[PDB]
């Protein structure tokens, strides 16, 4: 029913190796996705395509802007997973039209994300900064991108608390 974006920002920044993993963290992400409940890569350009070992016939794929994706389908507000928030993401916060994860890994961890949140304010888009996080902190929460979705998932369809979603993923 909501939108689980994927924002493939900095695409072309990422090595070669890199760009493998996110093209394989999209894959697990729309697996795991297909065992629940719809999702959504942003800035989805033809080497993406090309990498992407899984059906681009089963998710959606934009090659423009994140913001021009949600605003071609009426959303004004999102909520963007963001480890360096202040708030923690509850349930408050599933009445959105649209998670987004960005397609962002690593190799030591670097601020990335909140410029995300930073675009989409300059677009004119409400974001809602959320964190999760294990017993007040993040250290032990999964970071991958396939494991981020299947924390909220088990949050929202499965009504699991944040601390044993995360648990169950790590
Ligand atoms: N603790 C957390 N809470 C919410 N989202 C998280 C998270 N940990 C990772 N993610 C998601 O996983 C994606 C890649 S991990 C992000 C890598 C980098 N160290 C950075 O933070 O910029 C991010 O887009 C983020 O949305």
């Amino acid at each position: 029913w909501p939108y689980f974006i994927i924002d493939l920002y900095h695409w072309d920044k990422h090595t070669q190796k890199e760009k493998g993993k996110i093209a394989l963290q999209v894959n697990q992400s729309y697996g795991l996705l297909r065992d629940y409940f719809e999702l959504a890569v942003t800035w989805a350009n033809e080497e993406f395509r090309e990498m992407f070992h899984g059906p681009l016939d089963r998710i959606t794929t934009y090659g423009g802007p994140t913001s021009e994706f949600l605003k071609e389908n009426g959303i004004n507000e999102v909520v963007l997973l963001d480890p360096w928030a202040e708030e923690v993401l509850s349930e408050k916060d599933f009445d959105v039209k649209a998670f987004i994860i960005g397609g962002i890994v690593d190799t030591n961890k670097k601020k990335t994300t909140p410029k995300i949140g930073e675009e989409l304010e300059s677009a004119g888009i409400k974001v809602r900064r959320r964190k999760i996080v294990l017993r007040g902190d993040v250290v032990g929460v999964p970071d991958r991108i396939n494991r981020i979705l299947g924390i909220i998932l088990k949050m929202m369809v499965e009504g699991k608390s944040m601390d044993e979603a995360v648990y169950e993923m790590q």
